[PDB]
């Protein structure tokens, strides 16, 4: 893998501008691609793309494998006189997840029986093939999601025996009874990749590489985990055992406690590893390069007990990484892999990150709180192969962070940003302050969240760690990300090299 000297921005497509409740794979999303180029960019990143629940988090999907029907373009099919669109009084600069889970999944629905209804002969004959195709993973999704209107939205490890165990008749006849349901979810994940597919091309054609992000744990109510719970740390019952997090932080006193199902590495092992073979190939279909979430996972996991509430109970246990990435590398060829390696890392990680040539991350906001911050730039390695931000969605807006800074902080920060020939007059200034900084720097690619290239406060924070409500949820508004902004962004690039 080579990286080039370059930035891009990071911008979750639920956030693109557009009519309907949330940003979906379009139009808009291809003038975002046009805006980004003229920028001088040359990455866009994105966090998962599969379907969520409860929290809306892409971190907790329903599947690994299945695209997010909420990001589908409803448009297009209109248009073929599949559904008709109206507006129920979406809000401005934010997704209403409830408002759009009465409305949107109502419009599939209409959209797929129109779609029975009118669709020519070669449409249905590539609806069919993609099913074909996709099965693999798509019978199991398609069925987990139709029988969860069968059992009240139960998670998997709730329904009835038969169907939680995957019994041959249960399952056969729940495929028949659910036929059309199966259909629709099928529906969804051929018009998803499809749309994505779509989009993708444009982003190749415009000289954009995308890069997607996936979790290290998939989540406990999810397709693959009720079809391979011998994979898993559960009980007899399909209940986890152990679950998911980090310990008792420097920043959280408690932790998080994140309640994913964890991995019998040993069965992983034996098994050949497949679930991630085919996920790094799926993600590889999807994206250029991709993030794995919690990289020091595959290293070294904190495993908590279930009947701890909290992250504050439990232990380290290895895993093996080292075998998994040989046998990605002897399989793949060249890990196309970035390693999200914040938190507490140790020499051990870095050496497996290392290894395997993976690049890491440097967060500035992290990087002004004590001349030896790992996080500041003259600390970045001589190699440049990093990828700076000035915070991830998981950070606050920039602007925010500077607002809550320590004192301490925010004078060593001016102090270090002046070092590096970089002023600021405003608070709000401190955004692209660090934004230069960062493309200033050695590391090889500068992404930014594109809440800070608008220097928006913290109402426009895209995730609270921690916080299970209100997150996900900002949206860019028309015209809000301008052709100054992009202007702005190329002269930086032009003067930090990475044109
Ligand atoms: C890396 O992965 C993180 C873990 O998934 C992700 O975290 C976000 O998404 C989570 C699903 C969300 N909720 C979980 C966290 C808990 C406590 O920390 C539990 O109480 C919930 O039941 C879980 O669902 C996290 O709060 C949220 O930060 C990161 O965004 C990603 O970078
Ligand atoms: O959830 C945000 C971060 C993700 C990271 O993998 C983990 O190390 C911890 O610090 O929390």
């Amino acid at each position: 893998m080579e990286l080039p000297r370059a930035f891009g921005l990071l911008l979750h497509p639920t956030s693109l501008p557009g009519p309907y409740g949330v940003g979906v794979l379009g139009q808009e999303a291809r003038d975002f691609l046009r805006f980004l180029k003229e920028a001088g960019g040359r990455y866009w990143q994105v966090l998962p793309l599969g379907p969520t629940g409860y929290g809306d988090s892409p971190y907790q999907s329903f599947s690994a494998f299945a695209g997010n029907p909420y990001l589908i373009d409803l448009r297009p099919l209109a248009e073929r006189g599949y559904v008709r669109l109206e507006d129920p009084g979406f809000p401005q600069g934010r997704v209403d997840y409830g408002l759009l889970y009465a409305w949107k999944w109502p419009a599939l629905k209409e959209a797929f029986r129109g779609f029975k209804e009118k669709a020519s002969p070669e449409e249905r004959e590539a609806f069919a093939a993609f099913r074909e195709r996709e099965a693999w993973w798509l019978e199991d999704y398609a069925l987990f999601m139709a029988l969860k209107g069968a059992h009240g939205g139960l998670p998997w490890n709730r329904w009835p025996l038969p169907l939680r165990k995957r019994e041959e008749k249960a399952l056969r006849e729940a495929k028949s009874a659910l036929a059309e349901e199966v259909a629709f979810h099928a529906f969804t994940q051929w018009l998803f990749f499809r749309q994505w597919g779509a989009l993708k091309a444009e982003a190749e054609a415009l000289g954009i590489r995308i890069i997607g992000d996936m979790p290290i744990f998939v989540a406990e109510d999810s397709a693959e985990v009720w079809a391979h719970p011998e994979w898993f740390h559960l009980d007899e019952e399909g209940r986890p055992t152990v679950v998911a997090g980090v310990p008792p932080d420097y920043f959280s006193e408690t932790g998080q406690r994140w309640g994913n199902p964890l991995y019998r590495w040993d069965v992983l092992e034996r098994e050949g590893f497949s679930f991630w073979i085919r996920r790094l190939e799926k993600a590889l279909e999807l994206f250029h390069l991709v993030r794995i979430d919690h990289f020091r996972g595959f290293e070294a996991y904190w495993e908590i007990p279930a009947s701890c509430p909290t992250a504050v109970e439990g232990r380290w246990v290895k895993a093996p990484g080292e075998k998994l990435f040989q046998k990605i590398q002897e399989v793949f060829g060249e890990v196309p892999v970035l390693a999200e390696d914040l938190g507490v890392i140790t020499p051990e990680v870095e050496a497996l990150r290392d290894r395997f040539g993976l690049p890491g991350m440097k967060v500035l906001q992290f990087a002004f709180d004590x001349m030896e911050n790992p996080f500041l730039p003259h600390n970045y390695p001589a190699h440049g192969r990093v990828v700076v931000y000035t915070g991830t969605h998981d950070n606050d807006t920039t602007l925010g962070w500077y607002r809550t800074a320590t004192p301490h902080e925010k004078a060593f920060m001016a102090r270090y940003l002046a070092d590096w020939g970089i002023t600021f007059r405003e608070e709000e200034e401190v955004p692209w302050a660090l934004m230069h900084l960062g493309m200033k720097s050695v590391a090889r690619l500068a992404v930014y969240p594109v809440q800070d290239v608008l220097a928006l406060g913290s109402e426009a924070r895209m995730n609270y760690p921690g916080r299970p409500s209100g997150n996900w949820a900002w949206r860019l508004l028309p015209g809000e990300l301008s052709p100054e902004h992009g202007a702005r962004l190329r002269a930086m690039a032009e003067a930090t090299e990475r044109l």
